[PDB]
């Protein structure tokens, strides 16, 4: 029953580590299931989630863009801003979700719009992972 | 004079490939110049300028943050946005500055600082790199 060794890494350091039966993770080109023996691929991942899964059970982290890297010997993750399920705060991530939904129909606007997008998405991310914990 | 393989690689793909004597970038750590036979490193990077050092001749690529990727025998740089100065847009960064500067010198309520003053740094970064090429 092989595994494979997961690490994921924000600007802060890592935020999880394990060793585990299948990694999926949304890239720009797809959705991709990384099993043990994947060939070495470096791949832009969009906001997403990120499952990993260990004997049936399967953990679920909100990653705000970043990079798969797969090799041999690891998958690496490399996240912009990653939370685990169970440490996503639900009510700061709703509130983020009205504030960007608010700027983006600011009209009386100097509103940023393309980054007010991605400001919901990271939002609708976290709240839809956290449903998972 | 050994090199080392650097790969610079966007949600676009490659932006620049080749072998140089030395890589230095802004870490969040401080500069960092890595040459062949550094030991593995994963660092965050700043919004800042990539000197890839080439026979002689130094050749500067605008990283919108990310990460490095260091092994003794190359250099991965996974940015968020990179431009190799000669691919700099003048005109446009200098309209993002001038729209960022805009944003920010806005008392009104939410437009959101934070990403407004990174914006700003990109540009100015962009600006400052162009120069170099
Ligand atoms: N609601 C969430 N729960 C736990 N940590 C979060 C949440 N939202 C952002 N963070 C964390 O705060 C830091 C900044 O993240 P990011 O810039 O993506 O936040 P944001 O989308 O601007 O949201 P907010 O406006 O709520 O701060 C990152 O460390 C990230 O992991
Ligand atoms: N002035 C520039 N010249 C060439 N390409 C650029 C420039 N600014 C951004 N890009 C490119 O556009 C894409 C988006 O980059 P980024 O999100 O950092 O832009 P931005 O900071 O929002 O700037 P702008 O407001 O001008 O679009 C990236 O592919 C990037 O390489």
């Amino acid at each position: 029953m092989k595994t494979i060794h997961v690490s994921v890494v924000t600007p802060d350091g890592p935020v999880y580590e394990d060793d585990v039966e299948m990694v999926s993770v949304k890239a720009k080109s797809g959705e991709l299931g990384i099993l043990p023996g994947h060939i070495p691929l470096v791949a832009p991942l969009e906001i997403s989630a990120a499952r990993l899964k260990k004997g049936g059970k399967t953990q679920y982290i909100a990653v705000s863009g970043g990079f798969l890297e797969v090799r041999p010997d690891k998958v690496t993750i490399l996240a912009q801003a990653a939370e685990r399920a169970e440490d996503i705060d639900v009510l700061r991530a709703k509130a983020a979700k009205e504030r960007a939904e608010r700027r983006l129909q600011s009209q009386q606007d100097d509103i940023d719009f393309k980054r007010a997008e991605l400001a919901l998405k990271r939002a609708m991310n976290r709240l839809s992972v956290a449903e998972m914990k």
